[PDB]
């Protein structure tokens, strides 16, 4: 009795949020889902890093259906640091657009540690993990929480397979302070009309972050959940200064590669 509509085909994603871990990848994808021309995968696929042997038909079948003109997207934050991922994504399509939501490497590292802490309460201290010798002097650049934050090093690998014009570096800090402004730039990059705007957001004082007045799936207000916007433990103040000192030259190189000063160093 009801009219059942064509929902279109499943397309491979024309744009992927490839990083960074704890940069604000869920927030960005959630906000983009408000747009009538966006369809997104929910959970992180981890195709190009973990499930690549399943093949592209399996990956395609994970995708939402789309009507003509809609963009298909997913986010997997580990892609950015996955050595094989640039070649593999280019093999799917050299024209894929890539979004990297970046964040102050120091708060990104603490966020990453705090995520582990929320699931494993008796992990070692952040300060012990920061140093080779677990006390001072030399920073353990091999520790994942520090290594992920050296964005210029990972970016080099991507630029061997993509032109930088196909990459957008989104400010995780501005995504919080001015979500509508940042989403304006994202919509431009994706070729989307600039529909997501200031009126889609409000500041939730209890959450401490922007929330959506309406989500794609909700007539009611939507904040991200308990795993988003965690209270960080306090980190030793001198350790923080040392980590900021370690990242500064790498940050400046990243500003030079991307053409933008993200403000993490004054
Ligand atoms: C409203 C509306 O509209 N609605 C609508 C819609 O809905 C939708 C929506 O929209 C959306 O939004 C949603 O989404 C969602 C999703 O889905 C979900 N998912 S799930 O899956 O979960 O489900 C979610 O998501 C989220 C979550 O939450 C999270 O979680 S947590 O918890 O974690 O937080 C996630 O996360 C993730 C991340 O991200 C990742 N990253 S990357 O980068 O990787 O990518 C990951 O991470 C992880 C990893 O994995 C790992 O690795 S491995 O390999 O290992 O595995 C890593 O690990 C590491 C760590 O971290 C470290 N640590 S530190 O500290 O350094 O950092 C290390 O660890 C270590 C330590 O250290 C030491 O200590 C230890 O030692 C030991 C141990 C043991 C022993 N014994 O045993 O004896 C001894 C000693 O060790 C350790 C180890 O090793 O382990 O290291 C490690 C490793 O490293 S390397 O590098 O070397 O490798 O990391 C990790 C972490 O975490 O960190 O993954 C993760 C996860 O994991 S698990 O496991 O947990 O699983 O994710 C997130 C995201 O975002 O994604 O949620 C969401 C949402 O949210 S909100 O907010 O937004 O709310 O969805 C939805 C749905 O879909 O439903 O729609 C719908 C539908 O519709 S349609 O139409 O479409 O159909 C509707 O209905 C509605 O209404
Ligand atoms: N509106 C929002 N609500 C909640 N978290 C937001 C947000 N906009 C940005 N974020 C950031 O998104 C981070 C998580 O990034 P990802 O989804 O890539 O793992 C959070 O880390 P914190 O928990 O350290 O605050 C938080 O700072
Ligand atoms: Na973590």
């Amino acid at each position: 009795l009801a009219l059942l509509l064509d929902e279109g085909s499943k397309q491979l994603p024309q744009a992927i949020i490839i990083g960074v871990k704890k940069g604000g990848t869920r927030a960005l994808l959630e906000f983009l889902r408000v747009h009538p021309d966006v369809r997104a995968v929910g959970a992180e696929p981890h195709f190009f890093d973990r499930s690549y042997d399943k093949g592209l038909a399996w990956y395609r079948d994970l995708m939402p259906r789309t009507l003509d003109g809609q963009i298909t997207m997913e986010k997997t934050p580990s892609y950015f640091v996955t050595r094989e991922a640039p070649a593999r994504i280019s093999a799917m399509s050299k024209d894929t657009k890539l979004i990297v939501v970046v964040r102050d490497p120091v708060t990104r590292a603490i966020s990453d540690y705090t995520q582990t802490l929320s699931k494993r309460p008796d992990i070692p201290t952040f300060e012990s993990l920061t140093f080779k010798n677990r006390t001072a002097g030399l920073i353990d650049t091999s520790w994942s929480a520090i290594q992920i934050g050296i964005y210029a090093k990972h970016l080099e690998h991507w630029l061997r397979h993509f032109p930088i014009r196909q990459m957008l570096f989104v400010s995780g800090e501005r995504l919080i302070s001015d979500p509508a402004g940042e989403l304006g730039r994202v919509q431009d990059f994706l070729g989307l009309k600039r529909i997501i705007t200031d009126k889609h957001f409000y500041f939730n004082k209890t959450k401490g972050f922007p929330c959506l007045k309406k989500a794609e799936g909700s007539s009611r207000p939507h904040c991200l959940g308990k795993t988003k916007g965690r209270t960080h433990p306090e980190i030793d103040r001198e350790v923080v200064r040392r980590l900021r000192e370690f990242y500064r030259p790498f940050n400046l190189k990243f500003y030079q590669m991307t053409g933008h000063d993200f403000g993490w160093d004054g």
